[PDB]
């Protein structure tokens, strides 16, 4: 399946381009800076990063083709290619977001290639808006419609289960889609599904940036944003499996940690003030888990 | 064992009071706030923290004594210890950390399995030559009577443990680290941890005094904050006690006192070459030879 892989690479390259261009247009001011790299004895990647925009303070949209020999498949030729992104806006009234689309292929002697897709997208509000949370989920529900009646529900749930900090009993955001080990449908339907997912992120997230980017904000709201960003760093550094594999397997550190916020705050037993719009993020929005 | 294990407990209760009082004396303005907590299963602890003092911006010095049934399979256990992390306001005062603890697993019929663990370490931002070697000389001196290879073994261990491998970067200038310490009689291992606990006060407090009044600027605070992303990373990604505590039902906020009050991250962020900032990772963190 070398031709399938080439088709998938080409899609991801174009997806990265389209996602960067969409965000650039919406930012108006900053542009993404390209960083092409390689790894000894493996493939490499293209890391595109935006800093200090009029909207996006720290954005990353990375492509990587990771390789290697050896991960029953134990010494199998393993291969992973995907696009990963995290956008951290300046204005707390614009949510942070994240998306992933990735293919994994493992090849053995005397076996057909084992392949699966993975990915999803999700929204991480600070000062959430009811209309945006359901809109975000509606986009996700709509794109799933052609692929099965269970597909939104299954991957919406997976997203809630995965993006969870068990030790704080707390969701990371309001969810969206998450899936892994996807190979239950023929390859082509799977590939179309991740294509829809990549398209979905733009359809879901960009309008929300447009609606909210000019909401006025105070230094107090920035401060809360930064404490909420401690929760983001905690998940990525302690829990997230991809980040954990990337760092422990000697992947490209700065390409892997584009996810981290431009600044974070921690305090002993820090809690938002009760009865505020700050408290309602965790008391209501991160708790509802029912949007469509 | 019981009265020996209790002597250790009494030492750790006193050690927290002593460290906290020493740090309050250095600050002058702010005082530790105690949060007494109990663990479902047996025991608990006292978490003391200091915020927004003249010297210490975020400090935490914890004591705990946890015990109960089952983990040495299905053994009754006792775990006790003091751990601390101090993050000063002035970038010219280093961050520091210390830990001393005992674990005991008792067995019907047989003697208990036990070991000690702990150490201390210095994480400067604007490091100074004479402070790095003072810190290690306190370390070397306290070790000396215990044996000719104690400082070197545990100084080398400290370098090996507080190391961010994916960044090829030490967390700081090191100090002492040890775990699984039961190769000597209990009494001696015990005296060793008491020497380590006291060593932290002799090593760190004079450094706070020398540097606290050093002038600093918002730019050096910026550097301090990018460096504190490295600190958060090691604790959240690598540190064993932290990982373990968060995963297995430790008390979250007591475990995460180690985190900085503010951290920064930037894509491929590096200090400017040829500056005191660059000299941190180029010289001080690479030397690893201070006595």
């Amino acid at each position: 399946m070398s031709l399938a892989i080439e088709a998938v690479k080409d899609f991801l390259v174009k997806l990265q381009d389209d996602i960067c261009e969409a965000l650039e247009a919406e930012d108006g001011q900053a542009t993404f800076m390209e960083d092409k790299w390689t790894r000894e004895g493996g493939g490499g990647g293209r890391t595109r990063v935006m800093v200090n925009g009029a909207v996006i303070e720290k954005g990353g949209v990375n492509f990587s083709h990771v390789y290697g020999k050896g991960l029953d498949m134990t010494g199998c030729n393993f291969q992973a290619m995907g696009v990963s992104l995290v956008i951290h806006p300046k204005n707390p009234h614009v949510p942070t977001s994240h998306a992933n689309v990735r293919l994994f292929v493992a090849e053995r002697e005397g076996k057909e290639p084992v392949w699966w897709f993975g990915g999803g997208f999700d929204l991480t509000p600070y000062y959430a808006v009811e209309e945006d949370c359901r809109y975000f989920h509606q986009v996700a529900q709509d794109l799933c419609k052609p692929f099965g009646a269970d597909v939104y529900t299954r991957f919406k749930v997976w997203c809630d289960e995965y993006f969870f900090i068990p030790y704080r009993n707390e969701a990371r955001g309001i969810g969206g889609l998450f899936f892994d080990d996807l190979n239950e449908w023929p390859f082509e339907k799977c590939f179309e599904f991740v294509q829809a997912v990549g398209k979905g992120y733009i359809d879901a997230y960009i309008p929300i940036v447009n609606r909210r980017k000019n909401t006025p904000y105070t230094e107090q709201q920035v401060e809360f944003q930064e404490f909420r960003r401690g929760r983001y760093a905690e998940f990525n550094l302690v829990i997230d499996r991809g980040t954990k594999f990337g760092l422990q397997s000697g992947g490209r550190t700065e390409s892997i940690l584009i996810s981290l916020p431009p600044r974070a705050r921690w305090g002993y037993d820090w809690q938002p003030e009760p009865g505020t719009p700050e408290a309602r993020l965790t008391e209501y929005f991160l708790m509802k888990r029912q949007w469509v």
